[PDB]
């Protein structure tokens, strides 16, 4: 069946349909609407959708409902099994998304995933691209993230307009896959900074350190400290980035390093770290409160 106009004309083939309005995607969203890209959303927890449905977007009932009614889906979900469910669930995105619509997985995962998504979604004639991003929260509300692209460069060149309306510097890394292997070295260094910044913290105040100027000093700089810091010190632990992604995260790192025979001690220890987080049961606190929950 074909379907009525929504936001974006069809013949932009420019229309985009948004799954996954979490901490990141909600943001990232209102940034393609302001763009006058986003024609709909879906979200699991019908509620996030509602901010959306009163500046007209199209609430779809279902990944497949959304994607007949898009050019382009954006996934923004936590893990790689929930990219499953959107994607090839019993109504997802390959059940309604004609040839040629282009899903562009936004979230965290890994190489394997990506190359394994996109051999999929290519049996349907859907494209595919793995673009994750960096910079937080912050960055996604400010429209500033880094976003690292795999995939057919036409694809990366044509997407352009839509990746800068939710971030500032946008890096094509090669092919499927290459979005997700930046990501990985980037979560590395995210994680064992945010280790830095709260043993840094812990050593500081078992001294007796005036806070005003550790913060002072520290800002050793680094993302997280930039970041969470000033969350940190006022004891709001609230995400931010959830620990239990995190942990996830370099659960993808540790398996690409065992797969090329690299040794990342420290990639170890902070997946360990993150793993007693969740295990103890504050997967849902930010990542900056480790040691600290
Ligand atoms: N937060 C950060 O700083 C940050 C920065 C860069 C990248 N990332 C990555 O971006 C991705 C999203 O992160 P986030 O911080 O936005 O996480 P979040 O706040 O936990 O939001 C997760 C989103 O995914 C949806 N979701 C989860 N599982 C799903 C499923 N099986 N089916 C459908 N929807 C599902 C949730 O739906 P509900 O609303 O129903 O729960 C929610 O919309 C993750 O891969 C994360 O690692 C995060």
């Amino acid at each position: 069946h074909h379907h009525s106009s929504g936001l974006v004309p069809r013949g932009s083939h420019m229309r985009v349909g948004f799954i996954g309005l979490g901490i990141m995607g909600g943001p990232m969203a209102t940034h393609l609407l302001k763009a006058g890209f986003l024609a709909a959303v879906y979200n699991r927890t019908r509620e996030k959708t509602k901010p959306f449905a009163e500046a007209g977007v199209y609430v779809a009932e279902s990944p497949a409902d959304l994607a007949k009614r898009v050019d382009v889906v954006i996934v923004m979900v936590s893990d790689a099994p929930d990219v499953e469910q959107v994607l090839f669930g019993p109504s997802g995105v390959v059940e309604g998304a004609r040839p040629g619509l282009i899903v562009v997985d936004m979230s965290t995962n890994s190489p394997d995933w990506a190359r394994k998504f996109a051999e999929r979604l290519a049996q349907y004639g859907i494209e595919f691209l793995d673009a994750p991003v960096t910079g937080g929260q912050k960055g996604a509300i400010e429209g500033t993230l880094t976003i690292m692209v795999g995939g057919k460069e036409e694809l990366f060149h044509r997407l352009l307009p839509i990746f800068k309306a939710m971030g500032r510097d946008i890096v094509y890394m090669g092919p499927v896959g290459y979005g997700q292997a930046m990501k990985l070295v980037n979560q590395v260094v995210v994680a064992l900074n945010t280790v830095a910044m709260v043993e840094g913290l812990k050593l500081a105040k078992a001294l007796g350190l005036d806070m005003d100027k550790v913060a002072e000093v520290l800002t050793a700089r680094s993302g997280a400290i930039e970041l969470y810091l000033p969350k940190l010190l006022k004891g709001d632990l609230s995400p931010g980035f959830k620990a239990e992604h995190l942990k996830k995260d370099l659960g993808y790192v540790l398996e690409e390093a065992r797969k090329r025979g690299v040794k990342l001690p420290g990639a170890e220890l902070a997946y360990e770290l993150y793993r007693k987080m969740v295990e103890d049961g504050a997967g849902s606190l930010g990542i900056h409160a480790l040691g600290f929950y």
